[PDB]
């Protein structure tokens, strides 16, 4: 398995995957995962070639600094977990390399009909990154899932989202 | 010279596009395209192998619908100029095609750091990277706060693109 960190980096695996013809697939998630996760692991596994998984606490989507401080941060158990499910490629950047200038100012995604705002904008910064094939997301947050799904219909990204139950 | 004027068709010639591994360029316009415009075709030929320019009046980025409709679209002189500079790919979408749900409740990218215009354009962009994935895409440097508009836009979102500003 791969951990990349860096946005330099992560862009050199994608198109080195890109030249060798592989179907990937991207798991967003926030880290501290649980076996609940790992559904999005094997449903990725199963549909693509490849499967990046990214970990990343994402500031913009949190009411409270409060509740972001205290989210968990297991990145070595994390990648522990995912390497034992196969992963091929951890993508874990830093906030500053996500928002180089904080989130007040950065552009942002709105989906019409904070948080979501929030959940918008990582998930197509990480789309524009990654440029998967497929994204998995669970289907529990319908909210979340169902904004992914117009965000990506609006916005023209040519990904497959896959609920997973 | 190819004229595309569908999402799903669009989709197949950028997915054949992308096996190909051709290096692609794109340069968005709003058509009534004259020698500024060809500027940036040239440029773009110049830089990549495939080029692709967009002909899409966009409601969005205008506030008032007169302005709109009085936007002059001259479709078949814009792609003789385009197929004499030996053009690929020509996306002149309708507005349904764009936006089959309307721009009202459209998802949106706004860029902070006649109201909405801005607005509209960073969404129309995004939404056009995302479709055509170009490699490289060229912008005027006259309308200077649209091309900072897109710089800063391509930085924070992430987007592989290069950005090129042409005179
Ligand atoms: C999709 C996501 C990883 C984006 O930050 C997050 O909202 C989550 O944990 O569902
Ligand atoms: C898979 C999951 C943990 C992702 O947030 C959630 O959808 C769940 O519990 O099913
Ligand atoms: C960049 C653009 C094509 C977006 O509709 C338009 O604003 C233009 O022609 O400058």
């Amino acid at each position: 398995m791969l951990i990349i960190e860096t946005l330099p980096l992560l862009r050199q695996q994608i198109r080195r995957l890109r030249m060798e013809g592989k179907r990937v697939a991207l798991v967003p998630t926030m880290g501290n995962l649980h076996d609940g996760h790992m559904k999005l692991v094997d449903e990725a596994k199963a549909r693509a070639d490849v499967v990046a998984v990214s970990i990343f606490v994402n500031p913009m989507q949190f009411d409270r600094p409060e509740d972001l401080a205290r989210y968990p941060r297991t990145l070595q158990e994390d990648c522990e977990k995912l390497n034992k499910r196969k992963v091929d490629l951890v993508f874990a950047p830093s906030v500053k390399e996500i928002y180089p200038n904080g989130t007040e100012t950065h552009t942002y995604v709105d989906v019409p009909g904070g948080h979501f705002r929030g959940v918008s904008t990582i998930v197509s910064k990480l789309f524009n990154l990654v440029q998967p094939d497929i994204a998995c997301f669970g289907e529990k947050d319908f909210q979340q899932l169902a904004l992914i799904r117009k965000m990506v219909a609006d916005m023209g990204f040519d990904i497959e989202i896959v609920g997973v139950p």
